[PDB]
């Protein structure tokens, strides 16, 4: 999260840090929130071989006693994700366990909103993801508000889509979600309605997220079969 703001701890406990195994190289991480006390939202890139979920967490190099590690069973990619376009970015991970509703640890209700935010509108979205372009990831939950672009402000990523995607972060401002913040939520009054998906290597936004009204019906579907 760059030009953001440490969040108070533990004030979005559905925040989830993902550490990602892939075969080939050195773990990954990713953002992502608990709509469900055993499943998971983030994004469809963030697959691997295997996943961990750690819950409840702030600084993650400190484990406290809010943190809850959780196995991660199976993960549901979109069956049309597409790694050129990008497209579909979105994933459903099972937890093996059900999480411990505390303070530190809860989800967040894939809503039910009676009309789309209006460009124009601030949102918030939190993170561990880098802080600037050559800046590591961060220790500590960081959280930005971002408006909320017309599709028109996205043109120059060629396969953005409006239906699909949302235009995230003013570009005449630093702020933004970065390398690191994928799988997070985008919450616009309260109700999450994006994932960050991608952006610019040069960290210059907007960034591109995920419409998630637009798969309620896909993620429905893998709830209520498993
Ligand atoms: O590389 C990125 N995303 C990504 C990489 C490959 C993808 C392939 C298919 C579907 C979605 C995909 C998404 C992400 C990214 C690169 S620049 C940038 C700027 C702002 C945000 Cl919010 C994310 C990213 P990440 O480094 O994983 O945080």
């Amino acid at each position: 999260i760059i030009g953001g703001t440490e969040c108070k701890p533990h004030s979005r406990p559905y925040m989830a840090y993902l550490e990602i195994v892939t075969s080939n190289g050195p773990s990954k991480f990713c953002g992502g929130f608990l709509i469900r006390r055993n499943f998971v939202l983030t994004a469809a890139h963030c697959a691997g071989r295997s996943i961990t979920v750690t819950l409840g967490a702030h600084n993650i190099t400190e484990e406290e006693d809010t943190w809850q590690k959780l196995e991660v069973i199976k993960q549901f990619r979109h069956p049309k994700y597409n790694t050129s376009t990008l497209h579909h970015d979105i994933m459903l991970l099972k937890l093996k366990e059900k999480a411990s509703l505390t303070l530190a640890v809860g989800t967040l209700p894939f809503p039910s909103q009676k009309n789309f935010v209006p460009p124009g509108r601030m949102c918030r979205v939190a993170g561990w993801g880098r802080t600037g372009v050559l800046k590591p990831g961060s220790d500590t939950l960081q959280e930005v508000k971002l408006r909320l672009m017309d599709p028109q402000a996205c043109s120059h990523f060629r396969d953005f889509d409006h239906n699909l995607q949302l235009c995230v972060g003013n570009p005449r401002k630093t702020k933004s979600a970065f390398k690191g913040d994928s799988g997070g939520p985008l919450l616009c009054a309260g109700a999450a309605q994006g994932i960050v998906s991608y952006g610019r290597s040069d960290a210059k936004p907007p960034a591109v997220f995920t419409r998630i009204s637009h798969y309620q019906p896909w993620i429905n579907q893998i709830l209520q079969a498993n």
